[PDB]
């Protein structure tokens, strides 16, 4: 049950909805989205590599904020 | 040379920029993105399915409008 944190440059509610859709499509994840602070937290067994690649499918700029 | 027309639910400048990035990655395309009218036109040799799948993976709501 590793807990990862990512930076995603979402600018409106529509941006947040799209992040939700790609994560729902992958499955096996428990996530939380903080729009104002451009942050996404994900608890999952999927590798960090897979989570990073999935988020990048949105076309948004993504970086890693680490574990915890 | 074929010109495909799509409807894409973009709600801010960031949404439009994200669409342009996934298309740039695919390559072999010439496009025009209209934010206020929520439309994207694409001139390319890639198949209709390849283009649709590329737009769908962004997590945004997409639908095909026509071809010429
Ligand atoms: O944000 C896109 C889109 O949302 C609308 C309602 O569909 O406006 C809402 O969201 C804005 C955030 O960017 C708020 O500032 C606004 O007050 C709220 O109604 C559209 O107006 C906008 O195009
Ligand atoms: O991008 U224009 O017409
Ligand atoms: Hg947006």
């Amino acid at each position: 049950m590793p807990k990862h944190e990512f930076s995603v440059d979402m600018t409106c509610g529509g941006c947040a909805e799209a992040v939700s859709r790609v994560l729902n499509k992958l499955g096996g994840v428990k996530y939380d989205i903080d729009l104002p602070n451009k942050k996404v937290c994900i608890e999952s067994e999927h590798s960090m590599d897979t989570l990073l690649a999935t988020l990048k499918k949105t076309g948004k700029t993504v970086s890693y904020l680490g574990l915890e």
